């Protein structure tokens, strides 16, 4: 089997993208935040506190013929920005762009975090991490890859998100027309549960590529960048004007900068950012200080292959016995 979905940046930023995903019989269709860093399907529901939600599309178990509560089961997830949820668990059919799962944990939310509540277009989180990070307790939970894998043509999903536009996200194949080139693939650790493997080094620009090994996670859901300071700092440092501000709570630069490309390794590939993906607009509306989309991973403790650099590529997430990571151009 396979699966196909369009994934849909939430605003004119790519703050993040949401996929629409079906749930419950007959379908709920609730739009999801697929998350390669963590491995909870969760849902704004029925059950969440009712002063927490805010524009959401909640799923209704007791409205699903096939949803049956996992008896016992709670949840409990807190996120690398600090954000948080928990609740109860149901079981229950969930396909995403015609692949079908039965017996899907559905995390129903009882309890979401203010910027789950102020984020009116999404409606959950679909994690892609491996199952050993499921908070599901007694009984861990798997994610839906883990739950598809099986059944599908190839173990395999891919994530093709778009700057500014649409993308997709695939599960059982590579759709070979969707990038340039061809796709490099590189070791994975699952040691800490994440997609986490190592890049190659790094350009500035027209800079020459400095060799140097980066280990940091391929996470769909992190919108930027985050790299060692020595990395970003000498990202920032070819743009006049830019510091980092303890404030603002990274590094800013003024509006009126061209930035400059970026470019990872892996392997001996090269996978280049253009300037303009790196632009998160002003600060505060109306402000002349804009936000940048390559931020220091200190104090984070792991760096961040987060959207910013993710969408500049065509991403496999290969889920074989041994699993690998692959990049190609597009």
């Amino acid at each position: 089997s396979t699966g196909s979905a369009t994934t849909t940046p939430i605003d004119s930023l790519d703050d993040a993208y949401i996929t629409p995903v079906q749930i419950g019989t007959p379908a709920q269709t609730l739009n999801l935040d697929f998350d390669t860093g963590s491995s909870d399907l969760w849902v704004f529901s029925s059950e969440t506190t009712a002063s927490e939600v805010d524009g959401q599309t909640i799923y209704t178990p007791s409205k699903s013929t096939t949803a049956k509560l996992l008896s016992g089961a709670t949840w409990s997830i807190s996120y690398g920005d600090g954000s948080s949820s928990s609740g109860d668990v149901y079981t229950d059919t969930v396909s995403v762009g015609g692949l079908t799962v039965t017996g899907q944990a559905v995390e129903s939310a009882k309890k979401v975090s203010s910027s789950f509540t102020e984020d009116s277009t999404i409606d959950g989180l679909l994690g892609l991490a491996f199952s050993t990070l499921n908070t599901v307790s007694p009984t861990q939970q798997k994610t839906f890859f883990d739950n598809a894998k099986a059944s599908l043509d190839s173990p395999v999903f891919t994530a093709d998100l778009g700057y500014h536009a649409p993308g997709t996200y695939n599960f059982g194949f590579i759709d070979t027309t969707a990038y340039t080139g061809s796709i490099t693939y590189t070791a994975v650790s699952t040691k800490q549960g994440f997609w986490e493997w190592t890049s190659t080094g790094y350009a500035v620009g027209s800079g020459t590529f400095k060799s140097t090994s980066i280990d940091g996670i391929a996470d769909t859901g992190t919108t930027l960048l985050y790299l060692p300071a020595t990395v970003v700092s000498a990202y920032w440092a070819q743009v006049s004007g830019a510091k980092s501000s303890s404030s603002v709570g990274g590094y800013v630069f003024p509006c009126s900068a061209t930035l400059p490309s970026f470019t990872f390794g892996v392997g001996s590939a090269r996978i280049v950012i253009p300037g303009d993906y790196i632009d998160f607009g002003p600060i505060s509306t109306g402000s002349s200080s804009c936000f940048g989309g390559i931020q220091s991973s200190a104090g984070i403790g792991i760096n961040i292959f987060g959207d910013v650099a993710l969408k500049a590529a065509f991403v496999v997430f290969n889920g074989a016995t041994t699993p690998t990571l692959g990049f190609a151009s597009k």
